[PDB]
C-alpha cells in the first residue's frame, strides 16, 4: 500500500499468467484412454457441491461470530440430512462424474464433514449427478476421531487412483498415497475463506472449475 | 459441443480486454463527494444476495422440469419468508451499503420477486448488512411481468438517483428515469443463466463484484 | 516474498479487474459523432510507433550502461533521420488515425524527442499511416530547452482537443489544458521501462492498444 | 469487420482459462535438477530476439507488397550481418540462457533463417545474453523449406534434449527427435502473424514469455 484510487495497470500485468498445469476434463479423459476401470474419489465441498448456503446458515444459526458450528453435532445433523437441497452442484463435477461413469469407474466421495447417525448426502449426490448405483458408493466421512480413518487411509483402502478436490489436504492426501491429485477451483463466493492457492503443489488444476 | 483438446492461446488473447467502464466502490464514493444525502436503490438477487440456493431448491420442489415455480405463490411465500437464510451476502454489497450509510443516503431494495402476504427479506438484509433503521427502507417487491420493466416506476416514485443491479432490466430501469445505473457481476455459479453481458449499455461495472 | 516455485492462484485473482475506464476506438468515434472537425494530437513513441529498436540500437551504440544516449545529439540525428524505418507501427494507431482522417480532423504529433536539424519522422508517419497532407502536420518536437515550448503549450497553441499517449506526462499535458487525454498501452517488450500505470489518473485507456 | 459497440463481458469469461501446461524458468530448472550438462537449443526469432524490426525493414525495402524478401539473398545478408542491432533481446531468453549456463549446458541456436556467406548473429547473441565461450555454439542456419521441418535433423545431430521456440515447427522438431519442446509466446507486436497457438500440442508454455 498505497492502494490508489486509480491504480491503473500495464500489459505485462494484463497478460501475466501464474505457472499452473491447467487441464480440461477432455484432457484428463484422453490421459485415461485404454486404462481399465478404476476407483476414483471426490471431495464434496466446493468440489462437486457449492454447499456454502448450508454452512452459512449453520454459522448464522449456531455460532454467528466464530467457526464453532463446525464442531456442533446439531449443525451436522442438519447439514448432512437435507441442507444440501440448497447446495448448488458444480458443472465441472457433472462433467467429471459423467466421464468416469462412461469409463465404468468406481466413484467414491470422501469428505471431512463430521459423521452423523444418518445422512442423505449419498442420495443427493447420486441423484443430482445421475450416478448409477453400480458406480456409486456411500459417502465416506473421513477424519481423526475414534472409529474414523483419515482421507489418506481411505484412498489407500479403496485403491483410489485419482482424487479431485479444492483444498490443499485433498491434494496432499492423494500425493501421500501415490494417487493423482487434481485440483478444483473454490468459487470466490464460497464462505470457506481464504481461497486455496490452486496449483500450490505443482498439481493439475481444472480450467473453469469454479462453477 | 466438442472443442479442441489442446486449443492453446496467444498473448493477444491473454491480454485482451473488453471496453468496459470498470469502477471501484472508492471511485463511486469519490464521484459523489460533496453530494448531500439522496435515495439510492439495489436489486436483490445476485446483486446483494447470492440467492440461487432458494431458487434452485424451489425449482426442484415446485417445478423440476420447468420454470413454473417462478409463478407459484407457494414458492414465493417460502422464498420471501426464510429461504434467504441460505442466501450468501455479497462482499461488494457490504462495501456499497457501508459507503451509502457513510453518505447518509436512503437505501431502497427494488426486487423483481413477487409480493407475498409477509416477507422476512427486509429483516435478513438489514441484519446481514448492518443497516441502520434510518437508512433502511422496507423491500419494494415490484414483481415480474415480461414485456414490462416493473422497477422503473418505483425508482421514479422513490427519487432513486443511483441503481445497482446485475441484470439488463436493472440498468434499463435506471436509464428510464435518468438515474445512474451501475452493474454488479452475476456469479458464475448462479443458477440464473445465461450470465448477463455486464457493460452492454456502456454503464459502469463494479470490479470484482461477483462475490 | 516468498515467490514460490508453485505459486498457484485462485478464481478471485483470475477474474480480478483493475478499475479502469477502458474504451475502444469504436466508442471514441461514437463519442465524437456530430462534433465538427477538430485538432487531435498523438505522442509518437509507444503510442503510434514501437520505436524501441532504434532506442535499443542507440543505447547499445552510444551509452551501453546508462541512458546518456537520450541526450546525445549524434543519437538523435540517427533516430530522427531513418532509424524509424525499423520502428513497428501500432495497429491501434492505424485505427485511430484512419478514423480521425475520416472525420476530417487535423492530426498533430507532439514528441519529447530532441529536435534535429532535419527529420524524416513526419514522412515515416504520413507514409505508414496513409495520412493525407491536408490532415498531416509536421512533427512538433516539444520541451524545455531554449527555443522550445512544452507539450502543454503546444496543445494549447494548436487547440488540440484529444491527446493520445502512453506516458503519464502525455495524459497530464492534456489535463493541464482541458483536453481529453487518452491512454495507449506501452508494449511489454518496450525498452522504456518500467511500464506506466495506464489509467493512473482515471483517464480512458484503449483496449488492446499494446500492438 | 464490425463488432458491438459495448459488448460487455461476464465473470465466466473474465476467469476463463485455456488448458495450458504453463511453466516457469524456475520450474524448468527444478525439473532438471541433478541432470548433468546436456545440449539444449533455442529458435532465434520471437524466442530470444524480437527481430521484427529487421524483417519489417526488409519487407519495405525488398518486397513492399509480398513476402519475396524472405527468399532474397540480399535481404539475408543484411538481416544476418547487422540488422539484429535493432533486434530486442527477450527477458525470458536472458533467464533461460542464464539458467542453462548455470547448468553447464551446451547452448545451440537453430534458426529457420537462410544461411549467408557471413553472419554476425552468433556474436550479437553471445554478447547480448552474456554467453560464455564454453556454452556458446555458432548459430545453425537451417533455412526454410515449406513442406519440410529443417530443424529436426539438427536437433538429432547435436543431441539437443530441450528445444525452445515460438512456432509450431519448433515444437514439432523437438517432438520428431523425442526432445522436450517448450513454447515461448510470440509478442503481439511481432510482424510475423498470425500468432501461433502456444500450447496447441499439449507442450509446456513459459509464462510471461512475450517479453
Ligand atoms: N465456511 C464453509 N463453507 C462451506 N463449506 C465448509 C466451510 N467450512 C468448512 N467447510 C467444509 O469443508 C470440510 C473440510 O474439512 C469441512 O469439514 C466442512 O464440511
Ligand atoms: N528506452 C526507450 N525505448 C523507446 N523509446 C524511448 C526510450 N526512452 C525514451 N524514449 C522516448 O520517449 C520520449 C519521451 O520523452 C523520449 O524523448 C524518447 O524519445
Ligand atoms: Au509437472
Ligand atoms: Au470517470
Ligand atoms: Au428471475
Ligand atoms: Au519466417
Ligand atoms: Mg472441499
Ligand atoms: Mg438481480
Ligand atoms: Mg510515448
Ligand atoms: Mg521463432
Amino acid at each position: 500500500s498505497p492502494s490508489p484510487l486509480n491504480p491503473g495497470t500495464n500489459v505485462a500485468r494484463l497478460a501475466e499468467q501464474a505457472p499452473i498445469h491447467w487441464v480440461s476434463v477432455a484432457q484428463i479423459e484422453n490421459s485415461l484412454a485404454g486404462r481399465p476401470p478404476m476407483a476414483v474419489g471426490f471431495d464434496i465441498d466446493d468440489t462437486v457441491l457449492f454447499s456454502s448456503p448450508g454452512f452459512w446458515r449453520g454459522k448464522k444459526t449456531f455460532s454467528p461470530e466464530s467457526e464453532d458450528y463446525l464442531k456442533n453435532p446439531v449443525f451436522w445433523e442438519k447439514m448432512n440430512n437435507g441442507w444440501d437441497e440448497f447446495s448448488i452442484p458444480k458443472e465441472v463435477a457433472r462433467q467429471l462424474i459423467d466421464m468416469h461413469v462412461r469409463r465404468g469407474d468406481a466413484i467414491f466421495f470422501v469428505t471431512g464433514r463430521s459423521p452423523t447417525k444418518t445422512e442423505t448426502v449419498s442420495k443427493t449426490l447420486a441423484d443430482n449427478f445421475h450416478i448409477p448405483a453400480t458406480n456409486m458408493n456411500p459417502v465416506i466421512f473421513a477424519g481423526d476421531k475414534p472409529g474414523q480413518n483419515t482421507k489418506s487411509q481411505w484412498l489407500q483402502d479403496k485403491n483410489i487412483r485419482i482424487f479431485y478436490g479444492d483444498s490443499d489436504n485433498d491434494i496432499t492426501a492423494a500425493r501421500d498415497v501415490g494417487a493423482r491429485g487434481i485440483r478444483i477451483l473454490r468459487a470466490s463466493n464460497s464462505t470457506y475463506k481464504p481461497l486455496p492457492q490452486a496449483g500450490a503443489f505443482g498439481e493439475e488444476v481444472i480450467v473453469n472449475s469454479e462453477y
